[PDB]
């Protein structure tokens, strides 16, 4: 690429791998999204929290994919697994797979930012910490206060109910 | 009639009878409105359900005898008969009487379509998919929807209170 | 279901395999937008162009998985395949290919429908005419009509630029 | 001086080779600007963005003196050396010789920041980072688009004419 200067071919390669790693977690809240719209689960604040994080998702492997140009690397796709489960639970099951998922999510980044510190890629590190670390960091933490607001309301029904229309 | 063109004798049948049911069903969901105003019952969300379901069918057969009259047929009314019930029970009791009340309405709506595309009648199958058809599947998943969070409210009286409070 | 009404395990099943196409499609066209994003390709209307079908494509999987629900079906997802290719020439390519895509997502509409019909759902029938069948006749009308200028221009390096410059 | 802190003088040496680099670099866009103007040349697009370019490049200096400053170093100027040419030739010519001068920026940049990194001074690397890598890898991108979309133009009168009058 006549635009290509300091980007290792190691990054290029992680920066296509993260992409995948985030529409496969925008898959993944997609399918917790309509499944909380069932008929027979009807949590529509859980249906909402999960629909915009899987739009947050998109939008990153999106922002992803507009640097991987910038840089002059060479965006290349792979199929995109389907989500872990077909059903998924209760709110508290879905929110302890969310806070799972969101903590690979974060531990891809930290990878990759290790790896252009090793490459000498200032770039690459600002934009990581600048658009995608504390985004992370901030959404970890929501979650887990989401959780154990949702383990303290265990009447299990009537704590499910509470939680989805006074928290969601 | 000096405009009748491709409308059978048996959809004309078909829909006075259609119009008998929609009657029907908003005098069944004026019943219900008021029982949840008792001052022994005393759910006002509940009356407010029901009122603007009495209203939503009674305007469904206005819409029909319209319909009847733009094709030249000839409305002929019937009795109209009290609803099933004098008293209503709980709110789960309720909105099981209305899911039920709702899928025969959404069958007959079906079984008039299906008469027209036997009759080749192409203006009112059309006329039913855009006024009806949809309106039913959007009430019926919300019903469906009502009695899931209902259910997983059941200390009875309590649940009770708080889907009426958080939910209506 | 307890809502579930005149809705065959054929429908639901064949809703399933069109979202997963729907997704496909969207996916394609993330690709495609992307590749004429780089610095060697850089055609910012072809980009604009192919990532706006993409958000069309996403948006019409999001609407049959919540008719998926509406009807109290079960909505199933499988692994996302990868776009059939990884660059993808010039803008008459681009464009050829996308006539391809979506001639076959018609197809698969008109199969549904006609699936529809023999079941006898005219739910479905309707919902397919409101949301997809014209909006797809509309979209393969505008790319033939930009296929055929694209053709006129091919001088194909000046073509190319004029028609980003002044048609998309 | 009173406020120095953590800022080595090898840091404080190279900014100030930097400023020259920058006003350097304004003074060579300042010529293409002007050489764009000519009667017998008369691309007024390539002359605005050229001479846009010299302004942005002025304000890079003078962030970098305000930040010497700060840091409690001492500005030192130079002798600024003219120009390495006296005529650019075509639009192509003037844009692959401004891509050279950016990538040379850039690597001054680059190595700016991996001192700051040798010498943990990390206040330095943010700055950089914050305002300097990102505002080149943007330019650089937007310069090979350019690139990208002259050379496809290339009847090479009418080819650069049409750029400047439809993308400049
Ligand atoms: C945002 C969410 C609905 C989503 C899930 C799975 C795949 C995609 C794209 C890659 C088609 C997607 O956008
Ligand atoms: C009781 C109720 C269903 C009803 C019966 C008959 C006629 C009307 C008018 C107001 C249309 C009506 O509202």
């Amino acid at each position: 690429s006549q635009i290509r200067q300091n980007y290792s071919t190691e990054v290029e390669a992680a920066v296509n791998r993260l992409v995948n790693l985030y529409l496969r977690a925008s898959y993944t809240y997609l399918s917790l999204g309509f499944y909380f719209d069932r008929d027979d689960v009807a949590l529509e604040g859980v249906c909402h929290f999960f629909r915009e994080l899987a739009e947050e998702k998109r939008e990153g492997a999106e922002r992803l994919l507009k640097m991987q140009n910038q840089r002059g690397g060479r965006a290349l796709f792979q199929d995109l697994q389907k989500p872990s489960q077909d059903e998924w639970g209760t709110t508290l099951d879905a929110m302890k797979a969310a806070i799972v998922l969101e903590k690979s999510l974060n531990q891809a980044l930290l990878d990759l930012h290790a790896l252009g510190s090793a490459q000498a890629d200032p770039h690459l590190c600002d934009f990581l910490e600048s658009h995608f670390l504390d985004e992370e960091v901030k959404l970890i933490k929501k979650m887990g206060d989401h959780l154990t607001n949702i383990q303290r309301l265990v009447q299990a029904g009537l704590g499910e109910y509470l939680f989805e229309r006074l928290t969601l």
